[PDB]
DNA sequence: TATTCCCTATTTTTT
């Protein structure tokens, strides 16, 4: 009779063995020419055990196919500003914090520092823009600080 | 110094 022999699987990788639609086992069925039976997992643990049978010869090698397939299922940064150089920085009517905007395309909003705690000496900017995109607007900054 | 625009991995078969 032709030599039977069992392989475990681990539930989530049964669907590897038999494929979708069956195309790894007909395939393999096809290529090796064996039939895979699986059975409940015996020993308690959570895996199914494969039944595979075939030719003595088939039996080995297709076992190796199924083995070696189931090994292969084993930016933002913020610019702090001096209230006393903010008035050159955004310029009349923002040309200035627009056009590094849209130069730079990353998003410039004046963030509030809260009075109360944060020194009304200084001011934060928020900027963000892809890690390209935030660098060419920092270049522009400075060069007008 | 006061005011701006943008973006918001699972699955199949027969006995």
């Amino acid at each position: 009779g032709s030599h039977m022999i069992d392989v475990p699987i681990p539930r989530f990788a049964v669907g590897i063995v038999i494929g979708r639609n069956g195309e790894m086992i007909k395939k393999i069925q096809n290529d090796a020419g064996v039939r895979i039976q699986f059975k409940p997992d015996d020993g308690t643990t959570p895996e199914r055990i494969a039944q595979i049978t075939g030719p003595p010869d088939r039996a080995q090698h297709a076992a190796e196919i199924i083995t070696d397939l189931l090994r292969s299922v084993q930016q933002e940064f913020n610019f702090i500003v001096p209230t006393g150089k903010t008035g050159l920085i955004i310029g009349k009517g923002g040309e200035t914090i627009k056009s590094i905007s849209q130069q730079s395309g990353a998003r410039i909003e004046l963030q509030r520092n809260p009075p109360p705690n944060a020194d009304p000496n200084m001011k934060l900017f928020t900027i963000r823009g892809t890690p390209q995109q935030i660098d060419y607007a920092r270049q522009l900054i400075e060069e007008k600080i």
